[PDB]
DNA sequence: CCGACGGCGCATCAGC
DNA sequence: GCTGATGCGC
DNA sequence: GTCGG
């Protein structure tokens, strides 16, 4: 439905979300928040009162009162009064560079340091993935359009075939879904000598993308995960593309399938969808999926070769990328 | 009333 | 030096 | 902050 809507109360949530993840450091008040937002965001009706709120999922007494008072006033005193609080706009404010959370935001802010500025004036006091979200700290705000995240597809799916053509690889996340722009890159990658069964798999492969200069900087990385920048290449003349994030995994192949599977979402489907492999007389995880015993003890996992396997486990029929948005 | 609310890879800290 | 905890991001 | 055992 149209921002319009509840905009204002959306709004109003997701910064108070946003002041208890990064300055209350109440991780559980934040997601309450982001939940009471979202149900909100997806009820087709302007919201007349906070009782009217209530009675959906994840809206209680607290937001139904907060509502009210937004709908008589068109403010909330409490945000009115964080929002003019130098500590706590501050401490808020650092978070948004990556690597800054709420431990680091804080003790800048104790030392005087508040701002962008004071942090490039304060280099030494920054490790080495801070100083990354610095240097990117704008970029790393910017989306992804999805004719860019095709062009970044085609140098990942290319250079990985290059280092070894047994390799597989796929780009999961809201980009597999069909989303027409994304926050970053999510790369999943496999090879059939590694297996649960059975190293330097995935240090060839950044190597690569690195040799190429594509990626162009380092977040962390070690024999499974890597996590680090990339950029597209630029034709003399047109102004240089934004530096993006991207993610890549490896993981072992007869896991393979059920990581594309939760890796491709969303969140919310797989929430969801954890639910009928239950109700069937399964357990599934990013990993594998297992069958329950009578008494609830797991067996095995279960065998899987493909995203249609596990449906064809729980007895359901294949719903493509395209439509679990839920 | 009162505990769950995701869990884990990697970088870095804290303590031994 | 090593092992476990914490911070962080996802 | 919300839910639910
Ligand atoms: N809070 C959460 N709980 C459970 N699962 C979660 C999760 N957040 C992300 N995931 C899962 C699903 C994503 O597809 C996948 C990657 O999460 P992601 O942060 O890359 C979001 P995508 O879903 O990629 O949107 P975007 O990148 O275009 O903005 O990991
Ligand atoms: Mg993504
Ligand atoms: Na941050
Ligand atoms: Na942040």
């Amino acid at each position: 439905p149209q921002e319009t809507l509840n905009g204002g109360i959306t709004d109003m949530l997701t910064e108070l979300a946003n002041f208890e993840k990064n300055v209350s450091q109440a991780i559980h008040k934040y997601n309450a928040y982001r939940k009471a937002a979202s149900v909100i965001a997806k009820y087709p009706h302007k919201i007349k009162s906070g009782a009217e709120a209530k009675k959906l999922p994840g809206v209680g007494t607290k937001i139904a009162e907060k509502i009210d008072e937004f709908l008589a006033t068109g403010k909330l005193r409490k945000l009115e009064k964080i929002r003019q609080d130098d500590t706590s706009s501050s401490i808020n404010f650092l978070t948004r560079v990556s690597g800054i959370g709420p431990s680091a935001a804080r003790k800048f802010v104790d030392e005087g340091i508040k701002t962008l500025e004071d942090l490039r004036k304060n280099e030494d006091k920054l490790n080495h993935h801070q100083r990354i979200g610095l240097k990117y700290f704008g970029d790393f705000e910017k989306r992804i359009p999805r004719e860019e995240m095709l062009q970044m597809q085609d140098i990942v799916l290319n250079e990985v075939k290059k280092v070894d053509s047994e390799y597989i690889a796929t780009v999961c996340g809201s980009f597999r879904r069909g989303a027409e722009s994304s926050g970053d890159m999510d790369v999943l990658l496999t090879h059939p000598s590694f297996t649960s069964e059975s190293p330097k798999l995935l240090h060839q492969v950044v190597e690569q993308l690195q040799k190429v200069h594509f990626i162009t900087d380092t977040l962390s990385k070690g024999e499974t995960k890597f996590m680090g920048v990339c950029q597209l290449p630029s034709k003399n003349d047109e102004k240089e593309y934004p530096h993006r994030r991207i993610d890549i995994r490896l993981i072992p192949k007869d896991q393979y399938y059920c990581g594309v599977l939760y890796f491709t979402g969303s969140d919310i489907f797989n929430k969801n969808m954890k639910a009928h492999a239950l109700e069937k007389g399964f357990t599934i995880n990013e990993y594998t999926i297992r069958p329950l015993g009578v008494t609830g003890v797991a067996g095995e996992p279960l065998p899987v070769d493909s995203e249609k396997d596990i449906f064809d486990y729980i007895q359901w029929k294949y719903r493509e990328p395209k439509d679990r948005s839920e």
